[PDB]
């Protein structure tokens, strides 16, 4: 396994989690009205779990001999998912589209890391898998809200509980 | 009081609670979209309390010298309420109709047991009354969601808390 | 500072909180249907925090040498906000209008008390400010639900937690 | 059973609980001095449990198709117990007399509802019985404090815990 | 209803609960060996719940204008169940026989009180019913251990939790 | 050390604790009125800790090869303190006199056991000392209430917490 | 990976967990007598964890685009383990044989799913592995009770805690 | 603002809090008898909150570049309130007089600091205000106990909870 | 008061808190070795409280009709404190210098907001003051670690507890 | 007192506790079958408390200027009790014999230390006494299981709680 | 035993604990810099436990018929340990020297009380022993920090937990 | 997979964990002085987690049909890591070297087991991975303390929490 390549993947993933923490704050605040009130708590759970994902990734990056970039702007520019901007027409549907696209990119990111580390870096694989669990659940949430396809999920107990990633958190 | 007749009522009630636990799982998963997100937690609270009702009824059945049927299929066929099938057109309204009809049947079932045991089997009466409390609240929930008639209820704290039946639970 | 004038303001504020506790009970029970299910918990949090506000104001009234009026009807007639009656056409929108108008009046009431006591009665100012915090949040809640303007708030953890007024509560 | 008559009883009971919540606030604040310090916590427990009784009665009123009156003054005028006014000579003994008379009226109110619903409305009977438990304990408290007749009770753990009515509370 | 007769029943019941608390201490300590280790915790749960039953009955006795007898020996002599003496051959089977006989007598005692107070003394009926719940469960426990007839029960969580009588306890 | 003599002391002590549990129940219920309300919780803490003392002594009696007497009447007759009867004139002062005399006898009982076991039976000494701690505090409580001599104590947090004996309790 | 084949495996596994929840209820209730008292809590822990396994599998089935069958009878007929019927001679040994056979089938079921998803469906693999952990422990429990071969396990803290599957539960 | 003058005020206030912690220990221990039992817990809550006030003031003194005096005697001599000596005739009334006078001095001390720092030292102002809240409540307590004027307060939950100063405590 | 100017101050403050959350992550990870082990937990508490400060500021920004900038890079560029870069020679002393300079800038930022809103925007003033409390404590921490001047502080209980800002957090 | 001799006793005791932690692991795992299921939790409580005893002894050894031996084999060879080997015929009875013999040796060890330190080394005496409490209870447990002599004990709440030694544990 | 002599010892000990509470506050605040950050929490634990020691000693002084001196200065002058002044050169080493000397004096004080009360005043002996436990641990802490001799201790969980004295605390 | 070879690996790993529990006790006690105070808690967390690792490995060894060796000396001799002896010159640096070498050996041990069981023994692989997580974190801790290379970790909340292995613990 190429630790330099792995470190780039992990840093790009951490950048996506960090920027998502900011952009989902904006999206949550624009999920207004009666229909917005349904999804506001769901966005908040996704936002806080993505913050947890950033917190879980940074120790592994440093364990592997990597480091966060010096400038926060450099870091944001490394994000492996495009920025989850507030849509120009911020309807609930358009916001859900942004959220679903972001979660689908995240699922792809950690699937790629899991594929890269499978049977080679057990600790990193297990960390990527833990985050992948939560991203798959996020993607299921938003896909159901947007398309009506049954996801099998309903409200998390308290936002940001991160049941799969918690063992990596301090 | 005819313990054999009482046992049949209790077993039929337990069968209805058990099957409801399965069928409400399906119904919860098809309460999708923005409007489904409102009622998903309400279905879940009803589903988990009906599981509690099954757990509360079984000890009383055995205390009275009865027993569950040998085969799970026999048991399901004994249910005193018709199966809460997913409707062919699973809109939120059609799902609510199934839920309301099921809860109304449950209210009838425990009202019948309470009438049968009033002043004759205090422990069984109190158990039937405890479940009846929760069924009346479930029926109120779904009737309000479906017809807009004020029920007087809003979200339970945590799903499955069963405030009335808890003293019967282990 | 004129303690007699201050006492009248505080008693009128306490009357508004007390009557709101009653009228919001009615409003919560008529927020029915799928769209009502969104706002029912929000009304309940506002109702329980306004009950807390009454509980926090009464000790200060007595500390300052005032007292509640002898008759509950006299007390209700002193309310500094007009009664939050159920609207003749109790749609969710019309209910939200009543709630928003009540919260806006409350914000005005405690802003007036804060202005009257600023730099003169520190304990009363701090109490009025604590309640003002919660009224501003209530007003933000309902204004977002009604107009879609981003308020920055989403569901309180448990209704009636009163994070700002709790230090005044027993 | 005549649901209209039952609803009137329940609303009148709820009015008595609501007004008691106000009037006991006044009574608690005038139970002063060394001897008042004994009974202040007892009044407070009674006051908070009567608030719980109001909270428990309202859902049942709405379940049965009733509603609270539009105006808080109408509601107060419906109270089935006369107003627990602060006595003109507010000695501890005179305050205890008011409290005992109020609790005795409450015991009568819920005894009447229990008699009306016995074997006919199990849920309402059980609710009336739950409140009756707490009223009988309140009456015992104050009768002992006033006459020295042994009641068998001593301080509740925390005021407002409502051990009998809690299962009806949210 | 004849309060004097009711008081005698309640005092005799309280005496049985009090003496059982002592005699079950002896029985628990003689349930030795590998087979005794099974039932020791079951005896302990029964013993502590019977202590709770004594604690729950005394306030009601005093509420009704009765009192405990002056001398503890008088009290013990009033017990409505014969003393649960350690058997002359204290085998596990012989101990279980004593326990089952005691619980069957207790079930009879509270069934008699429930019959006497049904529809006449709601608070006392509810107290007798609460204790009856726990006695029926105790009788089921020991009957299963002794005869193998399925009771439907297994270990209580913590001994002395008294799920049915707790609302009467301080 | 003479284990037979030690066992007699321990059984007589356990009998005193057991009977006190009964007699203090009566005394607590007759500590009525405004002045009784002060000491009711203090009696209750003493009563529940003396119940704990009985629970702590019985295992040690059995560890040492002793056993409780077969009949509860035999047991009560062994009490090392005379019965704490309700006084013929049950004033608060006369009740306090009974309580103080009982606690003084208890202090003497465990002082005697500590003297007998000092440097010879460490486990029994430590158990007697643990109970002695609580008896000395009880005696201080009642002596202050009766004579005004400063004891240095004020209300225990929750009655029956037994801070010194808890390590011996299950 | 063939999602249709995977879905069939998962649904058949969920059916086995669901039916086990019923059949283990019967088995627990027939584990009577002194020797049954040992294993009753062990059956109960297995039963509640198998209920948790059903709850954990259903969301994954829906995430993958599958659904539970319409009728509860269809569902039961899909179970990948034969029904754990009460044996015709329900001795403790014969009951243990049924339990061990059921757990061995479960171990086989999740081993097959893990083999099918290894390195291909990380989330499903991790879910199957989590359940496999608990099935291997169940099989160890019952094999030790039946054959005396050391399993390395002793009583779970509280039944149904599911330490391995909890992260999948809501 | 003159930090040297402010530091002197804060150190003198801290000295008063520290010495009060000692002197209220004496006063609590001499609040004996039946009437003393009422106020003992109130003195204890005041004593522990004044200890908290000392703990809250010291960090601010050091933050501002001040320090506690080298010798504890120097420190005690700086107290801004005269020593709360046990009165020569330590009746409950005379003790209450000492307590009320001490609390009135404390209210004056923190009112002076609040006036000195208003709009100039926000952190110190907020700290002085937090302590002032608790001193005003203490003064209300003792004034009611002594004169019967309604204060609006009753027993704090647990002594020393310091609801207003807690945010400054570690 | 000029809400546009106030909004710019608040957004610039929120940007500083957000970027600090990133940069302190880097600084914490480079506080290595035996001497670094002392300050690592202190950096972590500062980092998590600054994250809390961002979370507390955003709702107020939206309440006042402002919004976060569309792009995370725009946001970072608005920070009112220069970026807390890892020093080119990352010794513990040089890291402490960066931390102290950042905290001093933060103290200045919230002092400016408090000055701008004093007596004009009570809610915003109280929020700025709450954050100012924590920044003053952070500055004290690092100044003591760097210069040895007594600050009066020692380790926070758990990192990120934010005792002053918590009432603003969800 | 001869600290060198005392240190040897304490180190030999710590060695016995440490080795017991290992050997009881083996014994617990071989207490199989239906009869083994009774005693498995009892062995586990003894094993975890003996681990606690090792943890409590080591600080005292170092306080007195002693140290653990360099090599773990040297340490094991110092054990004051012979190794609790799995018996060649590992029946439940033979295992109980090993356990009882080990506990009897432990009781002797701490009795010797208590005798050596009585009135000379209070801290060490109190530590030895604390462990002696738990060893006497362990010996009682196993003696009852093996011989049927009443011990007075039944299941500890949670294994390893060490109620007597806890004050020495970190 | 001479209670007057014992009272003088106890009061002198309480004075030392009280003054230490003040002087250790100063010492903690001057344990600055990177090396001071290690010992600051250790000083704080010692300081809070010595406050607990004062709280534990005062009730015993009053139980024995003693009393605290009228003036706080008299009290401080009675301290059995010389004042733990901040050293003229307040280096970490010089501060540790003061702390170690103070703890050594405390160990001597309670060793003297234990010697005086051994086998004569069990309650006082046990109290002195409880404090002696904590003083020996404090002395071990500081001696290790100062000289490097292994003490066997590391950080207490939370400062002021007083595991040995807690049973004497309210 | 060769279960005999796997069992040898697991037993050798368990031996290393067991001996580490002893040797880290010695190392922790010799990490003295101001610089030792930093790492003492880190050693303690590693020591308690390695004890947890032993507890987690033993059930798996028995599940697979293996057993611990008869004699504790045989067991210690099987350790897969050389004994972590206290260095002849026990400086903090030399102690850290021993700790780092031990953790590096542990990382190698569980990496080997993971490699051996990957895709063949899922339960054992997951157990080895869980321990590997904690060993990698331990190695990171000590490497940072020794070399200054950023590890990304700071103090665990409470020592011995084992966030990754907890699901395997009872
Ligand atoms: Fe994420
Ligand atoms: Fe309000
Ligand atoms: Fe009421
Ligand atoms: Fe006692
Ligand atoms: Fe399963
Ligand atoms: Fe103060
Ligand atoms: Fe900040
Ligand atoms: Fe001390």
């Amino acid at each position: 396994i190429d630790v330099e390549k792995l470190l780039e993947l992990l840093i790009k993933a951490a950048a996506a989690e960090f920027t998502t923490y900011y952009y989902y704050t904006i999206l949550r605040n624009h999920a207004t009205g009666l229909e917005g009130e349904a999804i506001k708590e769901i966005i908040e759970d996704a936002r806080l779990e993505d913050r947890n994902h950033f917190e879980a990734l940074v120790p592994r990056i440093y364990e592997l001999g990597g480091e966060l970039p010096r400038d926060i702007r450099e870091f944001a520019d490394l994000a492996s998912c495009r920025d989850a901007y507030l849509p120009e027409e911020p309807t609930i549907e358009n916001i859900l589209k942004v959220l679903l696209e972001a979660e689908r990119c995240a699922v792809g990111v950690y699937t790629e890391i899991c594929n890269y580390t499978f049977g080679k870096d057990p600790r990193t694989y297990d960390l990527a898998l833990a985050i992948l669990h939560e991203e798959i659940e996020h993607e299921a949430w938003f896909e159901e809200l947007l398309t009506g396809k049954p996801s099998g999920h309903f409200r998390r107990g308290k936002p940001g509980e991160s049941p799969y990633v918690s063992k990596f958190l301090k």
